[PDB]
Parts: C-alpha cells; structure tokens; sequence
C-alpha cells in the first residue's frame, strides 16, 4: 500500500477543484507524501504543484482506499480546503476547472470520489 494526500478544493462560488488524469479519469488532486512531510502539508504542496492554486486547510476529512491499474493499492488521505484562481493543468493534464456541485456529480468517475464530494459540502462553511 502507498500512501496518497489530496485536497477537495472550494472556491468562493463553492465550486471544486477537479483534474483529468491520464487514463481519463476525473478526479481531485493529491499525491505522494514527500519523507517528513505530514499528510495534509503533502496535500497542499500536491494541489499547488498540479494547479497552481494556493489553499488553505479548513478541516480533515477521512481515506480513500482502492487498488490502481497497477496493482498497487492506495489510500489517500483527503483535507477539504478553500482556494481561487485559474487552474494551471500540469504537463500530466487533458483537463481541469471548477465545478458546481451537480457538474461535479456527473464528471467524478469513481464511487469513494463522489461520496467524498458529499461530504465535503456538507462541512463547508457559508
Ligand atoms: N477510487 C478509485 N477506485 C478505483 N480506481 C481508481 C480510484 N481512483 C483512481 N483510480 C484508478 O487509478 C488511477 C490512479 O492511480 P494512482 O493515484 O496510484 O496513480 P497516479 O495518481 O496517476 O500516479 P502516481 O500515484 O504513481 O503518482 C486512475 O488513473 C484510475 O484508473
Ligand atoms: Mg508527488
């Protein structure tokens, strides 16, 4: 199992911050933990190398586990947090943008994505 550390990003509109990722999957942005880096600092670093958006951690959320395409089984830990700006898409792109919650719910590829996103909004703040 490899660790991952992610960020379901909010903007002002309450809009999230969504990725495409190689094999055409939507999804939120997280990455590998760096060695001495806690779970939510690799979250931040994460967002900001793949979109360029500064984000400040409001609260944690909880791990998603599933197996990649390689066989290698993954749980990433999730923070919710706030951030603006034009998404930059990495050289790893095909896509990127804010999304309101319903668009969102019809882009997210995956089940532990979706119900994520739920939750999610439910803890952000007015
Ligand atoms: N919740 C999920 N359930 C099932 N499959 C998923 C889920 N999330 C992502 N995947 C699949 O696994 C892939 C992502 O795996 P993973 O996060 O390990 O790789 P990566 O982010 O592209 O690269 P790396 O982790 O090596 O830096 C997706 O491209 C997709 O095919
Ligand atoms: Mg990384």
């Amino acid at each position: 199992m490899e660790l991952g550390a992610g960020g379901v990003v909010f903007n002002a509109k309450r809009e999230v911050l969504l990725l495409r990722d190689r094999m055409g999957f939507w999804v939120f942005p997280k990455g590998h933990p760096e060695p001495g880096e806690s779970l939510e600092e690799a979250a931040v670093r994460e967002v900001w190398e793949q979109t360029g958006v500064r984000a400040e951690v409001l609260l944690p959320l909880y791990p998603t586990r599933y197996v990649n395409p390689k066989g290698v089984e993954r749980e990433v830990h999730w923070f919710l947090m706030r951030g603006e700006g034009a998404p930059r898409l990495e050289e790893g792109m095909t896509g990127a943008g804010w999304f309101s919650p319903e668009e969102a719910r019809a882009l997210l590829a995956f089940p532990e994505d979706l119900g994520l996103l739920e939750v999610a909004l439910e803890r952000l703040p007015l």
